[PDB]
């Protein structure tokens, strides 16, 4: 969605720390891999963006929800976010576990 | 800019450290009252959003870029990037200097 859609009404910020550009690669082909076609339908969702560092050393996801109910009901209730977690979490190259910041958008600078 | 328009090659996410909510919404509330008008006019720019993580700790800027050159010489190297961040670090209740993870957009999941 747009970054200031009103709809978005809640962000989960992830952070994978990685040990370098060959792991960065993967991980994100994996996350947006085809086997995670049904994220795309889960009610409430709106978008999941993978990035790479520019140093190599992580991968971070912004992804967009309609509300926290609906990532928390809608998704983490869901037996595929845990497999979901369980498979990003234990890729070879991974240097810990990936860290969360859950948030909620309250204003925004674009050009007019 | 939608999340996965092709034309974000660069994106920063900064962090900010705060001591509780009623920090984050005058932060908020600062960056978005008209200090950085200018920034909307800068060649390159695409969006700037803030966030308030939902524990209360911190305000997230997610800001979308056309490249890391228009960054660097149209933001970082303007003077006005230096005076932006000193009337962002002078509110009271900011617990620290924020922290920024820079990244290029790589992968996307949009529903359907
Ligand atoms: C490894 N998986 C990928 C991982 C793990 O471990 C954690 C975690 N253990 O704290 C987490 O919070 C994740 C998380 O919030 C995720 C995971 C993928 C994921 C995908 C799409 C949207 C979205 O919002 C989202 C997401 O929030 C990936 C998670």
């Amino acid at each position: 969605a747009e970054v200031n859609d009103p709809r978005v009404g809640f962000v989960a910020v992830v952070t994978f720390p990685v040990d370098g550009p060959a792991t960065q690669h993967k991980l994100v082909e994996l996350a947006t891999g085809g086997v995670q076609e049904w994220i795309r339908e889960v009610p409430g969702f709106l978008s999941a963006t993978y990035h790479a560092s520019t140093d190599g050393t992580a991968v971070v996801n912004y992804a967009q929800w309609e509300s926290e109910q609906a990532y928390r009901v809608n998704f983490g209730a869901d037996p595929r976010s845990a497999e979901l977690r369980e498979a990003l979490s234990s890729l070879p190259g991974l240097m810990g576990p990936p860290k969360a910041v859950f948030m909620t958008p309250r204003g925004a600078i674009l050009p007019s």
